[PDB]
């Protein structure tokens, strides 16, 4: 193995930047603002029914609004909708999609109204599909309200029975008005996989089978499926892996300068140090990706696409892809925990947003604030004011994006589930972000 440079045509997050994270990150500029505590709710709307027919109350975790195709939060005949990840706190295997809606005027977590899940169980069997009937559970996804009207989801399908194979999937969701505060699900179609990687550009599940599964410490990725538009053409931009011809993860990946950055003493001496340490395996694992595929305006798979940006060395897992166009310019967001790094300084406590700027979509994404830093959440777990999820919403007027996540770790605590966070702002500028110091929204607040 020898030292070498190649950039496969994409961005790197890049471990020259991660490095100082550590020491930049105790500002207010990053951190995710403290939360008032003793006025946190449950969503009182968020109640299903399991298989013995006992209403329970959920959590609530993952969470998105349903947009327009600019990424601004739309507005459904008078409504804005989130749709989000729900089950029984005592059940963490229990992962379904539903749909709340809020009159669009009204702020307050208690205006959020549950039209229930999406998806019946039995909705799975009806396409002629290769994945959907091996579904175990539903990840999360976007939403997009069409030119036509309609609402269009995205979502994962996940199948804990497939080795954690992730699809990225979607479908119609048709809705009626049965009275003035009411949005029926009335059910959903053109139900279907999109796509589950292929080996090449993207890790295949197939991939981490044949290496050895779970054994190995490999961590396969292909979900979070985020729409957008430009200019005539439509994608996905989601979570994924490298695949065998984009970087790879591997030993190899380790001599690669386009994932260190900086200069060739610092290559040489993080090499090294990586090499020598317990974090070499771990490293060499690690390949995530944010990756974009194109879609036919019938939401089928167009062209596979190379990812817009890598982490390879770094993690594993760059969760949570958002993007969406702002001052002419396209930034690109990613949810990261620390835990899953190999960054000496960064434990396993940190979790961060990290963000990335670009003239033209599939154009060079270069880091903001210098190193990535966008976010920084710290909060123990045990934490009932602890945040995740994090998510950017472009907002119609201002430089103010809205922060949404959703708050308390599921199932941790008898009473206090897992909610919408209350909302926050950060202001997007350039190259430089920064949290609005001096405002906190409602839970679950998506428009200012
Ligand atoms: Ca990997
Ligand atoms: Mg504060
Ligand atoms: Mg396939």
């Amino acid at each position: 193995s020898k030292d070498f440079n190649n950039s496969y045509g994409i961005s790197h997050i890049t471990r020259d930047n991660m490095v100082k994270i550590p020491q930049q990150q105790n500002s207010d500029q990053f951190k995710v603002p403290a939360f008032d505590e003793s006025t946190i709710k449950n969503i009182a709307s968020a109640k299903g029914k399991n298989a013995s027919g006992n209403t329970i109350d959920l959590d609530v975790w993952d969470s998105w609004p349903l947009q327009n195709a600019d990424g601004t939060v739309a507005t459904y005949h008078g409504y804005q909708i989130v749709f989000a990840l729900a089950g029984d706190p005592k059940d963490s295997n229990d992962t379904s999609v539903y749909l709340f809606y809020k009159k669009a005027g009204d702020k307050s977590i208690d205006s959020w109204k549950n039209a229930g899940r999406v998806f019946k169980d039995s909705d799975k069997f009806v396409p002629n599909d290769p994945h959907l009937k091996n579904q175990t559970q539903e990840w999360s996804g976007s939403g997009t309200l069409t030119k036509d009207g309609k609402v269009r989801l995205f979502y994962t399908d996940y199948s804990g029975k497939q080795y954690g194979k992730q699809t990225l999937t979607t479908a119609q969701v048709n809705m009626s008005q049965p009275n003035d505060n009411t949005l029926k699900v009335d059910g959903v179609e053109d139900y279907k996989s999109i796509f589950d990687g292929d080996g090449k550009i993207y890790q295949t599940v197939q991939q981490f089978i044949d290496e050895g599964g779970y054994d190995t410490g490999d961590n396969h990725t292909l979900r979070a499926p985020h729409y957008i538009e430009d200019n005539g053409h439509k994608y996905l931009v989601f979570e994924a892996n490298t695949g065998t011809e984009d970087g790879y993860q591997g030993e190899d990946s380790l001599y690669n300068r386009a994932y260190y950055g900086g200069n060739n003493p610092f290559f040489q001496s993080e090499k090294k140090k990586l090499l020598e340490g317990s974090n070499k395996e771990k490293a060499s694992l690690a390949n995530g990706a944010l990756g974009i595929i194109e879609l036919n305006d019938d939401y089928t798979l167009k062209k596979v696409m190379k990812p817009l940006i890598t982490s390879n060395t770094v993690t594993d897992e760059i969760e949570r892809a958002n993007i969406f166009k702002k001052d002419g310019k396209w930034y690109l967001f990613t949810d990261s925990r620390g835990s899953k790094m190999t960054i000496d300084g960064i434990g396993q406590d940190d979790v961060y947003m990290l963000g990335y700027v670009s003239n033209t979509l599939t154009g060079k994404y270069k880091p903001l604030n210098d190193t990535g830093l966008v976010l920084h959440m710290d909060l123990d777990p045990n934490d009932k004011t602890f945040t995740y999820s994090h998510f950017a919403v472009p907002q119609t007027k201002g430089d103010n994006v809205v922060i949404t996540s959703y708050m308390t770790n599921r199932g941790f605590y008898e009473d206090n589930h897992s909610t919408f966070a209350p909302s926050f702002l950060v202001n997007i500028d350039g190259s430089k972000t920064s949290v609005v110091k001096d405002r906190v929204l409602e839970q679950g607040q998506l428009t200012v």
